[PDB]
């Protein structure tokens, strides 16, 4: 198969949330323009899995439809195959949407009052699960150095003893600084987990999006008593870009735990019917392998191109490499402009739309996430967009 | 276009929920049954929808998608043009199904204690949603004679005055005894409600299928007062058999109990982001009208196939037509076999797989529900082999 990562498209009007968000925040915006925010990538979908769905569409009846042991096959094979991770086929439950399961996580195994620890800055819906629940947000913030990001274990640990608090909510690749945690960081956050009561939430949905070099693991594979009291939720959705065929795989080895996620699921959502999201993650994992290879070429190509057009143009803003995930973070600090000027400067005078830092919590003030996912091209128009804005803002 | 209705499809080993609970309630049936069962039709899907989504792939990108303004039109203008019913397209809610849109709507607006009148016996999944979430079910038994079932409005009345109801949960078409309401039932029922505190909530799912000599009335149309705290549960998904699309219609008039089920739904699926789920239901109402009209007819064939059935082989047993969905009730307490025994029957002497009368209610015990969407000739293989069954059991 020939794949495609440098055609220029367009989804405007299209009812792309993330394009009818950069219309509504700058409805003057360039008709050339990209918004480079929300995490769907700017990139057609694999050829194969187009193929594989319009092949489907000609056999399949449209109904009341469930999982096949074939795809539950698949998606054991593909944990294996890719994560030297050894799950069992009725360890999967499905769920329209990481997010859903989060919220159900919380609405299943905390009340009101109950705290739940995140690592911050990150993926803002985590904040909303837990508050508009009514828990309590448990920061325990990361750490930061020349752009290098890592975990607080003192204070970790420190929350970890306190009762009230339920679960340790983990992001792994951690969205949107784009660390894949090294064994030595899992080990000591593993140690505290079983020291504690803690329950352990991982939402690896980036497991497959890691950069050459770095290794992604799959933290319930670590130790059998871990997994014991963890909730690991994956999706074939961020890999193939497919956040718009809503189907999920939370991986739960306890039967007491993961019987209680489903009943909670099953009065809030209940069972996903959707026939063609779980044929999608099926063509996916068997035969869009290649298609991801080249994705990640082109993100880490991207990476270094936004990388080298400020170490170039304007070195002192700093755009590390990232180890995973296609989101960059961009620190924009020396700029000496608070979050609010940096979003006015960035929408209205460079056109260039990235996910604000400040949205991923306090800690992200003053940094911008850029989502790589689109042609070279693409990314380069854009730093020009921006090369010109910062050059007038004198 | 050529529809075909006749083809008789095998969903061995597909996903169907349907199919695969047979085989899980008898291994041993053989390889030429077709279940009758859950409601999901025996059909292939419309070949404009098919064709439509195909071409739609070629052009999408399935990231994260809402709906567009022309969606919401074309729902509209279906509503106008099918039921006579003027709605604003902001009166539009998404879910991914009915039943979730339920779920949501005893979660949002009763509390715990609280209890929810419904008119039984009627489609099960009503009595979860209220039961499952420490809400009371306050059942308001249909009356029945000879096969016709009618509102017990002096029950319904009564019900109406304990302030703990909080509201009536209706079905119309009314799953499984196949009654289309007529607007003077509409109309008492109607008065009751105002004259109480009760919302409304009217799941119309089956509202497009109705049989030739009948016509549906959308409940909220038709009075502006009882619009004001109604809540209309709509879908795509019986009428062209996209149960496994994922997408609902949810009408809700006032702002107020609008914005609040919204809230509700985002705490706890959040929006649909399937981008099929929202071109498959603009494609149907704009293409398949016509497949419709085809569909419905073999419907009606079927039913009367069925009543002149038990009439010539097995008299003591009723199945007379119905006025809407293509669910056909049948009355088989002529056996004098409890449910439990008659269920055992069906499913092994008979190998005819109903959706046994006693799981919609006590009032269904001796009832057997067959769903008609399937080839004639499918029928009728069915039929001879209940027929033996019969005859041997003496
Ligand atoms: C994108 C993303 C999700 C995915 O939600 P889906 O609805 O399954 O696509 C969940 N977690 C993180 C950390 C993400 O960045
Ligand atoms: C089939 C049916 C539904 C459909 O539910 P979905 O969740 O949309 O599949 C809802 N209500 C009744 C009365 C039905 O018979």
């Amino acid at each position: 198969m020939i794949y495609d990562f440098t055609t220029k498209i367009s989804r405007k009007n299209l009812g792309s949330l993330k394009w009818d968000l950069m219309y509504s925040q700058n409805p003057e915006v360039g008709n050339e323009v990209v918004p480079l925010s929300v995490a769907d990538m700017e990139f057609k979908n694999p050829p194969e899995l187009i193929e594989g769905l319009k092949k489907y569409l000609d056999e399949t009846v449209l109904g009341y439809t469930g999982p096949t042991e074939e795809y539950k096959k698949t998606v054991k094979k593909w944990m294996k195959d890719r994560h030297q991770w050894d799950i069992q086929t009725d360890w999967i439950i499905n769920t329209a949407g990481v997010v859903p399961a989060v919220f159900n996580a919380v609405r299943e195994f905390t009340k009101p009052g109950d705290g739940v620890i995140i690592i911050t800055p990150v993926y803002y819906p985590f904040f909303m699960a837990i508050k508009n629940q009514e828990r309590k947000i448990i920061e325990c913030e990361l750490l930061e150095k020349d752009g290098y990001y890592t975990i607080d274990f003192q204070k970790l640990e420190k929350l970890s003893k306190d009762k009230n608090n339920k679960a340790l909510l983990f992001c792994s690749p951690h969205n949107p600084v784009g660390r894949v945690w090294k064994k030595d960081e899992l080990q000591k956050i593993k140690d505290i987990v079983l020291k504690s009561d803690l329950m352990l939430w991982s939402d690896e949905i980036h497991f497959d999006l890691i950069m050459p070099g770095y290794e992604h693991t799959v933290f319930q594979s670590i130790d059998e008593q871990l997994a014991d009291k963890t909730i690991t939720f994956t999706a074939p959705s961020k890999t193939f870009n497919i956040a718009g065929m809503g189907m999920s795989n939370i991986i739960i080895k306890n039967p007491d735990i993961r019987e209680r996620f489903t009943k909670s699921r099953d009065a809030t959502s209940g069972m996903p019917f959707t026939t063609l999201g779980y044929k999608a993650c099926e063509i996916c994992y068997k035969e869009c392998g290649k298609w991801l290879d080249g994705c990640i070429k082109v993100i880490d190509k991207n990476q270094r191109i936004v990388k080298d057009f400020f170490e170039v143009n304007h070195p002192e803003i700093k755009a590390p490499l990232i180890e995973g995930t296609y989101l960059q973070w961009i620190d924009f600090r020396a700029l000496k402009m608070d979050h609010k000027a940096m979003e006015e400067f960035m929408i209205h005078k460079a056109q260039i739309f990235f996910d604000e830092g400040y949205i991923f919590g306090d800690g992200g003030i003053g940094f911008e996430r850029i989502n790589l996912a689109a042609p070279s091209s693409v990314i380069q128009e854009s730093l020009e967009r921006l090369n010109k804005a910062l050059k007038d803002l004198k």
